[PDB]
């Protein structure tokens, strides 16, 4: 269920490392079953304490399926680089990946406002304090859902090593190494309907460097 | 509509992003794994250990859903309701076919050349033992069995919010190769190979 089979010295049980990954990557891929068939869809998520939270239209069939109790598996992955070995067999990727399992719970109408504010502040930190409150109609058009991050329902796999070359290939010489991969925020692009010379909000001024989820 | 039907655009995404997430069903319940993939013409190809339980399930006929996503930006609107991510995502459905022993060498070389272009012509051939330890699987990309969602919009704010002012826009995200890191057991002054020197700028088509 939660135990890695292959290269299981890459499995980590640190919850702290888990949070670090979940607070870095804003995209999750969610898998569920419909009529015996698998389905998978990407979606933004934020970790709000010990819950993974998503949201979307109350009219999405996918989100409705989860709201109705479809058991789910949630995958979150950071691709950190390419492992260039002296053979193709030992070539690889550096990455960090988490997989979480359970049933999403529907956030109650009374709680949606608070979870959505916290979700927004994952995606664009400090943004909630800059915006107007959501309207009752906006909230009624939104389904928010939360999956519990417990002790037993998650697995973390970490690969950040170097090529592991056969001694034969070493002897032959040749270059080996890692080409890193990073995901970075670009300079912001102002929308055409924004008044000329309007400043960047502080929250957006923060969206610089390598992509994070807090 | 944000659903695209262009096979050319699908290929463009599959030739950009090397990570897939594969969903399948074990015991009426869902499982999801990340894996590297390459597009080899009209097949999406993955590989790993003959001893991996989940690759074995695929090999055994388990129907799959394969998701490939590129995150392109943060859509920052005047309201949190209208804020979102710019992204491209494909989902492909079907059953992976096991690649035959006689065919694996060719497919794995093609796969290598997706992940590190030009690299196979630089390396020695894989050994029989290496091949034998490897399971390679291919999912057909047909006319029917996929969908492509492309959201590359600007924020669409209500009139009342535009009139109230405030900034809005898009903060792009890009994924870039960094400077190579030479492994500890390589001699100082061994030059970078041509394949590696070609790996600069964006994770790119
Ligand atoms: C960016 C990236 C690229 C990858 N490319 C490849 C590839 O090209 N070939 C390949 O074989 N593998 C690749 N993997 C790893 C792949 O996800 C599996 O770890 C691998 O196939 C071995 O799985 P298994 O047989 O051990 O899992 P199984 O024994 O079938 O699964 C048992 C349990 O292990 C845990 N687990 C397994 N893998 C992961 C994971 N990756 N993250 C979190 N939890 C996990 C889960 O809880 C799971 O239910 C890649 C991973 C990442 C992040
Ligand atoms: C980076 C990223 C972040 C996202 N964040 C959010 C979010 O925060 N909230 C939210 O509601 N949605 C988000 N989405 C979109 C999500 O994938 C769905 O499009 C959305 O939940 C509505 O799905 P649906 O119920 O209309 O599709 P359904 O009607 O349930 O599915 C029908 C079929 O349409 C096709 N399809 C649907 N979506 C996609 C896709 N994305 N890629 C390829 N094929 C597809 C599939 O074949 C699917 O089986 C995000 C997508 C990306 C890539
Ligand atoms: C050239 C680029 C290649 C890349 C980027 C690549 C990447 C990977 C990755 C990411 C893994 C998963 C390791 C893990 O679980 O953490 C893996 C496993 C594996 N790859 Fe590759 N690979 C490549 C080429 C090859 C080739 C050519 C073969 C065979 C000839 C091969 C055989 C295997 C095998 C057998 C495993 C299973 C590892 C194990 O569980 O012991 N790979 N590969
Ligand atoms: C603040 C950061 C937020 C981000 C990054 C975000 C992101 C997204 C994304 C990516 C989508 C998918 C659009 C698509 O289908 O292509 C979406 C849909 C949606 N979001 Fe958000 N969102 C945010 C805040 C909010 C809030 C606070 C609400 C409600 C109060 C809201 C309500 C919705 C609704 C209803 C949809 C479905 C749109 C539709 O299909 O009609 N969002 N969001
Ligand atoms: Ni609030
Ligand atoms: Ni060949």
């Amino acid at each position: 269920s939660t135990r890695v089979t292959r290269l299981d010295e890459k499995q980590s049980t640190s919850r702290e490392r888990l949070d670090d990954l979940l607070d870095t990557i804003p995209l999750a891929t969610v898998a569920l079953v419909r009529d015996g068939h698998p389905v998978a869809f990407p979606i933004g998520f934020g970790r709000v304490g010990d819950e993974l939270v998503i949201h979307g239209s109350t009219g999405s069939p996918w989100l409705r399926a989860l709201a109705e109790g479809a058991p789910a598996a949630v995958s979150v992955t950071a691709l950190d680089g390419v492992v260039v070995a002296r053979s193709s067999f030992e070539s690889s990727f550096r990455y960090r990946s988490a997989t979480l399992f359970g049933t999403f719970e529907v956030i109650a109408d009374d709680a949606k406002r608070g979870y959505l504010d916290a979700l927004t502040d994952r995606f664009i930190p400090g943004r909630t304090a800059e915006l107007r409150a959501s309207t009752r109609k906006e909230l009624a058009a939104t389904l928010a859902l939360a999956l519990a991050i417990g002790d037993d329902n998650w697995s973390l796999k970490l690969s950040e090593g170097w090529p592991d070359d056969a001694d034969e290939d070493i002897a032959a010489g040749g270059w080996a190494g890692v080409v890193p991969l990073t995901t970075q925020y670009g300079a912001p692009l102002t929308a055409p309907d924004v008044a000329a010379g309007t400043p960047l909000p502080p929250s957006v001024r923060g969206m610089t460097g390598e992509l994070r989820n807090t």
